[PDB]
């Protein structure tokens, strides 16, 4: 039995929060935990009751979800908010299920202002990883915003309100990091979108807009000579929709094919196919990276369930 | 020579028996079979004998599916069901057919009971790996019910019957277990099937409803704010054919094509492009372990095939 | 310097040629040529002379080509052939490239004779590699029975000729031997193919298939009854361009759209991406050996260029 | 400390330049600027300073490409050039941005001659490496060449303007060189460009060609007889919106589909999915060396940084 008492030395700081609120620029932020007292204890604490309440803390979560997207769904958007509810089973169901909504995102949102009161924003900002609390600060904040427009008589609540909605849903994956591979798909999602997308999107998105500036230039009209919709029309073609003869709006057709061809084969072709080329590369590279990484979730989140659990008696 | 008879101690168990009914939790249950007298022995099972009855088993299963194929292709839909007979060539080829392909049915289903009785499904749904046969278990199932709807003056029967068409079709795939590559081939399918692309589904869907529940929200009606038909809007940007522009039933077409251009990169881009690295990765960590899969198979119909074959004389 | 007379001891049989006709059975048929006085000798055949010969040939073919091409593209297919030429340029030149086509194609065809009447095409077929010089004896079979349907006033003489036109335009690629990356790169091609494509082809097809009558059978009409129509439909899927909405002929809307879901999520989304799994596996597994019979393809062409051309005098 | 001035030896030639104007030739052409006290200089001056510059030099690109485009899209292609301007701030502002674009390009045009006249034309088509140079000039060519056009009453302009526009914004990536990332993924971009995707593009477009003349011959008219069109009408196929049906114009319906499902199977199936299979395979075989060559083409911009900028003092 190893001495246990002096990773809760939290007089100071506990030797599991020393790691959990590790800066980024730690470089064993993750190989910390590969100690096997560190493992053992949380292990331990993982099934012999955290995980209990963590998926107690989901199914209250995607039930928060289903009522809110009931409530949008049923939603009486015509004429002008705040909308009169009548004597019928539907509109009391529906302004309880509004009500929760929004109660469940001011708990949210409270949540996040705790966390900037103690791990202020200044600080937050510096740790693309806390962001997954930060997202539900967000998804609440939309949800604050349409309660707003709503009782400002702006029909535009609903825009937000729907933010929300989808936010929540996406916010749904971060309950995947209390399974030993759902979570560690998530951590392999995350780490994906934070180098290779947004680093493809970098340069598609030069492509893209280059592209159909060059396509407007040469179009007279059709409702194309807007840049807005040419540059969807060839958004289209990497989605696989995209129509090569899409309008004759010019006096050079041939320069016009020559330019949606060059477009296809450096954005449709090039550099889709290569973006999948890195991506396995970066899953070679990962692999074990995320499974540490998602052992940290999970010892945080750990943490934080006794913190905020009553304080609850344990070894 | 190997003291054979030491396997075939079947008063107590044989140790290809050990193997063969193996939990899926035995470490070695695979790497057993990579013992030389195991190998040898098995080896010459196969191509003395076993692989020409297996081949025969596949022919008379194939000619099973086309004659239920036909069977349902040249089904008198017309009316209700049980049909009337008449006096004509393709009347007799119809109801001989449907006759075989009933008793087809049954066959397998009477075997699928037979390992019940045997090993019983409290067990068999422990074993991600028997589903081989639980499958024409299901295949016979559907055979089934469509027996009694037909007869029960139910149209419904056509639709279980075409489902165990399609399951039969699938499990044509069994028998590729046979051959060292098209054997290895379906390992490798069942197994990236078992592990990433129920993974990938998981968070698919939830993308999926998250963001189709969204755009109905929008949505004034157009016949999309139903949301079946929404989410197979969304679901077309997946397989190629999503509308960026299949509906104007809204006031925030900015927020409306945010949200579609987010659905796209998540899920289009980002998840497919993801789920195809990480099957890379895992065909890497396969590889051997799918040709020790296949020889386990083939080894288990070997057992088989001696064990419901007459019990023939062998060495 | 090496005794290289020993390799041209052709009287009982070239080391050279022992390589180069090895069968495909032989171990070391590839790693034969490793040998530096081989690589030595070959490589200074090939830039000595043979390289110059080759690239003649190919231009030859090239040229033959566009000739075939031109006259298929101007033939005057309205009536039934034979064709009567006019008195003017264009049929003049239109009957020259034909004849030239046509003479070609014997060309072709008397040498793939003479393949046969030394290696016999009961060996022949044992060699998957030596296709590549069946291919242009299938071409110029393709041409050979235009010839006779164009005789026999047989319009259908014209799909004949466009299949071998296409074969040409296929068996371009032989021609990439002579480059030590298009012809290693055309070597990744062939195995891919008789490997992982076909591997993919053959469960392809059951789905397909499967599918296709499934929902045949719940058609009612809709001229996609015909199973010919709906298993086009399905192939859609593949290419992009699948309807899930393609009919309404049916009484089992839900299940329709099930089977559709099936046929999409296993064969466009599951196995087109296990292929492309599979095939980065491959290439990693080729890599080298591509190379290595690269260097043997031309080895060959070397052999056959020295024995065709006029056994000029050599080193 | 090292001894810094043998590097500065520019009296005969600096250390950096033997390095930077190296030969493609040169074996170590990258593996030199491993040296620590390379590498520790080079260093030094980026963070010192010449990021800054760049960055400014890339600041000023980025307006210019705006400019260019602004001009571009607000241009009154209505009648015949040089047009005639009127007194309104529109006006005004469209002439301005035109001049400043025609600059722009003059400006990158006699860098580019200022190239030739040290590094000649002669030797720079032996860099490719060099072309990121070489492209700026194109653009400016282009640039000329509607300023003719325009002068010279030819409309023609606007396509060469375009021409000119879209190679600006694919010059956009240029400045990623500055990133340790950015930088390092244009060099893989560029590398399987010159390397896969035009080894892919000489058998692609084989196939395409070859099967788009197989089909006209078959084709009857409808406007697909044109080669041209029907050539797209495959090319489609590729993209994701090939239609197997788009023409009835023939007498051998099967064969015009097997052609089609020929094409897409060795085209849209195997060859695309072999380039992603390559790509990967590329991707490994770089990896380090594409951030090598990242670290010359900085070291490159630092030495015409100092070069150009006023001989400034320094280290």
């Amino acid at each position: 039995l190893y001495d246990l008492s002096c990773i809760d030395t939290c007089e100071k700081n506990s030797v599991l929060e020393v790691i959990a609120y590790s800066s980024s620029e730690t470089p064993n932020r993750h190989d910390m935990l590969l100690v096997e007292p560190l493992n053992r204890l949380l292990q331990d604490k993982w099934d012999r009751f955290v995980k209990r309440i963590f998926y107690f803390n989901f199914f209250v979560y995607c039930l928060y979800m289903i009522i809110f997207t009931a409530a949008a769904y049923y939603r009486p958007v015509e004429g002008l908010p705040p909308y009169k509810l009548k004597n019928t089973v539907g509109d009391y169901f529906r302004v309880t299920g509004e009500i929760l909504s929004v109660s469940g995102g001011v708990y949210f949102f409270f949540r996040g202002i705790q966390y900037f009161l103690q791990r202020r924003p200044s600080l937050k900002s510096l740790f693309v990883d806390s962001y997954s609390e930060i997202l539900f600060f967000v998804q609440s904040l939309f949800m604050l915003v349409s309660v707003v427009l709503y009782f400002s008589q702006r029909k535009e609540y609903v825009a937000s309100m729907v933010f929300s909605l989808a936010m929540g849903w996406t916010n749904m994956l971060y309950y995947t990091r209390g399974f030993q591979q759902m979570g560690i798909y998530a951590v392999m999602i995350e780490k994906m979108i934070l180098r290779d997308l947004c680093r493809f999107m970098f340069v598609y998105l030069v492509f893209l807009f280059g592209f159909s500036t060059a396509v407007v230039t040469l179009i007279e009209d059709g409702k194309y000579n807007s840049l807005y919709s040419t540059c969807l029309e060839l958004f289209k073609f990497t989605i696989g929709m995209g129509d090569l003869e899409f309008t004759e709006n010019y006096d050079f057709k041939a320069v016009f094919i020559i330019l949606l061809l060059a477009y296809v084969i450096l954005t449709y072709i090039l550099l889709l196919q290569m973006l999948i080329a890195l991506m396995g590369e970066t899953v070679n590279k990962i692999a074990q990276e995320s499974k540490n990484i998602w052992k940290l979730q999970r010892a945080i989140t750990i943490l934080d369930t006794e913190k905020s659990f009553l304080k609850c008696m344990r070894k």
